[PDB]
């Protein structure tokens, strides 16, 4: 019945049975680098208003069931700059999550009157809903993550559903849901090409 | 007799040629598409001769090479599909589908250089040698050079060639199965620069 | 009777002829960029505290009062920053705005004493008038706008005539009417340079 | 006798030959207009033949000079006129009007090139070679070399030429309107710059 | 007995004749470019608490007892960051001020544990004075000064003898006197080197 | 008794005699270049809530109980950035400060979830401690050093060791205290390559 | 037979050649370790010899090679050991112990140049000639060419006596022990390096 | 017999053919004065001939040059007085005085170039040719080559001879009083780069 389900190493198959459509999900690691920085939180939300919160351990190089999620074709996986997550999780576990649904490319695509591309100004506009950030720098491999670590990571899967929602139809009205198709078809290469080392370079450009 | 002259568009007969893959090229007035129009497009089925078509001021169809253009089941291939992807779907309206281009392709194995023009590729890949003298000629001029039509077929003559060495080096370095995303990508990321995303990679937070 | 006289897809011919002199105008889009970023408001002001607001429809291509109006040369047109909106009509209505006298071009040329030239600026110092920004980045393409986003389109307009007569006043004061004279003169050759493709270059550069 | 040398101002004869446009460029000890004196003016009327007046320090008027530049019947022709516009009325006051600037048209419509100094515009639309090797001298210096009067008539010889081969490309292209709006605006362009806007486009925001 | 004494063109005799030692002064202009904003105001203060305050008229070219003072070699002239003061005084009046102490240079020179040498942090620092600086970016050349125009203009004169006493006993102190008099030599050279031409380059670099 | 124990010129036998293990020290000058800005404080504590705070006079070479803390093998110096005290401290003394631990590298490469690597942001994280940079910019080379300067000196050394603690764990935790150590190891000649004259360049980049 | 190639690695009839420091170099398909492979290394006891061991795709032992770079009784000379250091560790799992890197001895002593470079060292401060036409060729080839084995034998033939004249500069100028800590800081800078502090110094603030 | 040279100091003898101006320049191990040690100073009394004195590692004193040095009846004469003056100071606590410094006069009266180094300088003003390879050797050299000591000596046997035709520009265009008061200050800017303040104009807001 909880609002945080909290989970050591895996999601329960109980809780993943929850997930009959989309399945919105972040991480939190040790930082940006995924050679140097492990993963240390997986945070999933069916749309319902509550979330789960799965513990990596250090080492950690298997959780089937998550991993049966995020490589299911049937079910879209919705992120906020999915680039990053995707490379953590290949790094991590070997698994090529797919397809997906990344709510900044969108935002990036039809919020065009706006530099403001980040979570949560996008959950204030598309929203009205205030997250804080206060928690984003904190220590994520610790033992006991702490109340509100444990507030952050599931607000930050919340309103994922919604937010794809309504920027979804931004991008129907505008014209635009062709390309954001193709961006997130193309992202899981993206975030490979990060990981093997262009990570700092845009493979289209000249150079 | 290698190098076909058409004014507007390739006649049917010779678009016939085209029995598998076609290697494409254009010319324009400068980088800006919607600045600068294009001028010619240049075709070649990789058996040594090539197709050149003269593109008038203001033209808006082209049916023989758009059919080409648009046709899934011969791959076109671009140095830097980029820019005449975005040039061509500007001209004409047509998606050129599927693609590949050796520009993304020299950029995906060649990583011990960064010199990944078409001139630099063509020596290195195959010991041919181009001049770049005509890049920066009037594209519009009433009459086209024998020097500028050498270079416009030359830039595709070579590309199937330059296509099978760098996709072996794909494979031997093991980054095939990027490319080909790539290359699934390109022609978004073209009508991407022209809506005004030009100067952002789309996958960057900014 | 009302301040805010709003308007679908084009300005009534009774709206039109409160306009017997100069012509305060502002235009909302869905960005800064006009072939991806459609038209959704031109908002005019007579000068007389009220404002008309009209809603330009997605694909809309004529709107033939407003753009008699904008091409009207015995009635000048009043812009904050003329350049990106007299591009913006260009491309939607195929009408070159002219005359035109631009207020942030004014006040780069006679308030030589800082760098703050937007609208909000200007008008703290030269009107003691308070607006605010904070709808400037919405979605003006809403099927309904709303209250703050009348109110901003409105206060955008109302005091341009104002403003301009207190920075021709400066102008003439300071000695440089000629020169922003020729600026206005050159303003809708400017913007079109913008729409064809050296919106990034001063042409006037070396390069 | 192709190079008329004249001290202070042309004379009233050689002026009267100017039955129509007039070419102009000028020589200075420098870039900054305030700190580096005017040293030479040189004017042809295309024919072939060019003069060359040299300017004395502290020299405020020239009379004959300063008419034809006022005229508003006869154009002046300038590469990039933004510069020498600003150093003819920091020196003597006058407005010069109406211009055309080859530099300008040059931007405008040999958009297939980043190479729109003079030299390069004479070589690829009138195949001329001019030499910019007096281009750094001294040109306040006691007597002007045979070079540097050759150097200084080869600017201005053929810039009737290059104007009506540019003016063929800006009709070619679509902005000729463009291209006359920006002459229009060039002599506050050039007094803007020498009230201290000279490094920002008044236009931007910023 | 006013603490602000009001001039039009020149100070009087009777308060030329207060300063029989250094001279604080400063200037205001319509901007920081002298050949394109004109000089508006010339400040002084003895040192006493209180100031004169000057309004120079468009097109103004002389102010003799103003211009004596400016000139005299027997009573320094303190600024803060004089570069520019000295330079507008020259192209206003010809009149080459000397000789100059500089607070702005001093600062440099001996608060090395700070990057803050503006006025407002030398005086917060060095005296425990509070100035406010909202009028420095104002219409100098308004035909009635406003009380907050006349407050600023006099705090930015009153406090500087005193500035130049700390300032002058920590670079003693820190060895460094020698240095800031060759300094406050050079500086009317410096000030003439930017009307000139050089106003964005340091003629002892190599380029 | 004392919270904040001041010396003269060098600390005590009596208080040099509380040191029997790790030594937290910090150094306060006239600013960041050692052949320009002497030295001014050297402060120390052990650990125990208290600190040493050491009046360094102008000209002063030789602080023989302080120079001896500073070079003995058998106990650590822990610093907040070292790479700059360590430098001062050899061109003042002619001390090579060994062996040392430096909490700023430490937190470098730990604290891999942030930028934010400064003392004050780290006891925040790390301990929960507040401290305030108020008097980090002051005159440093006062006679008469105030309250406030005081209480700045000793904040800052109270605090490292359980700092110095905290990261450690954390270094063992993720793996890199092999690599800490490498750096604390090159830190003194990291100090003495900025005092040669290689300030502004990794020696081992390309360039 | 002064250039003894192998495949996989040195044999240990080879290796027991080399009595005291090791002259070693790598070369790989580019310069970012985890996306470009190694492909060979290059060692030289200074005897004018060399021998290069050509590496397989996805090598990941090398006994004979790897039991030299951890011997911490031989020195290990490189030019610009920190990109070297880093490959070996990333492909075999070796740390290279102790180290010489003539960059960084270049660095420190000839401070009158910015040509820090082995081919200009090597000019400066022996006469010796190399020529750098491999540097960009394809390491990972199916053979190696003769000019590629020359190239890569040079890289390693000199550096025991560059590594001598550089030291003999560093003891007169007075930086042997700055030198010395360099050296043993190396190994760790190029495994921070592996970790993506590759652009910062560690030891700056940011 | 035109090139003079000594080690440590000058000799009294030679230190008496100065009776006017003296042109210096200095040789270094590199561009900062705390880290590279002077090694060569140079000086020429405009006659054709110089004296080259070699300075020792370490060496603090030299009381000949060191009177020359701080001669306030001596105009001593540099190409870029600020280092030189600074490491003149650094070396042995003399404040060279009082100076000119014909870089600063370039770049007064040269406005119409950026080349403002003393090869382009006795180029143009002099038609005097000078070689810049041995700027970059090893000042530090146990024996200087011939090469050196030519290089030495042709950076100061023309410095009297630019200075007369610099002064005569400054004089012509206006700027010998602006030119003197910079050599007034120079001495103070060398200190200041001493200090720190090296990378910054004291006269600047930063």
């Amino acid at each position: 019945a909880a609002t945080i389900r909290y989970h050591e190493g895996d999601i329960s198959a109980e809780d993943a049975a929850r997930y009959k459509g989309a399945i919105a999900i972040d991480t939190e690691t040790l930082g940006l680098v995924p050679r140097r920085d492990r993963l240390c939180v997986v945070q999933l939300s069916s749309g319902d208003g509550t979330a789960d919160v799965i513990r990596i351990a250090a080492g950690q190089k298997q959780a089937p069931n998550l991993v049966h999620m995020l490589a299911d074709p049937a079910r879209q996986k919705i992120f906020h700059y999915g680039r990053f997550d995707i490379a953590v999780l290949f790094h991590t576990f070997g698994v090529t999550t797919t397809p997906v649904f990344c709510t900044k490319i969108a935002s990036r695509l039809c919020r065009t009157y706006t530099d403001r591309h980040g979570l949560k100004d996008n959950l204030k506009e598309m929203l009205e809903v205030d997250i804080s950030k206060a928690q984003q720098s904190s220590d994520w491999a610790a033992e006991t993550l702490s109340p509100a670590q444990l507030e952050y990571a599931a607000s930050d899967v919340l309103y994922l559903h919604a937010l794809r929602d309504k920027l979804t139809a931004r991008l129907i009205r505008d014209g635009r849901i062709e390309h954001a198709d193709a961006c997130f078809a193309f992202l899981p290469t993206r975030a490979k090409l990060d990981l093997l080392g262009w990570d700092e370079t845009d493979i289209f450009a000249h150079s």
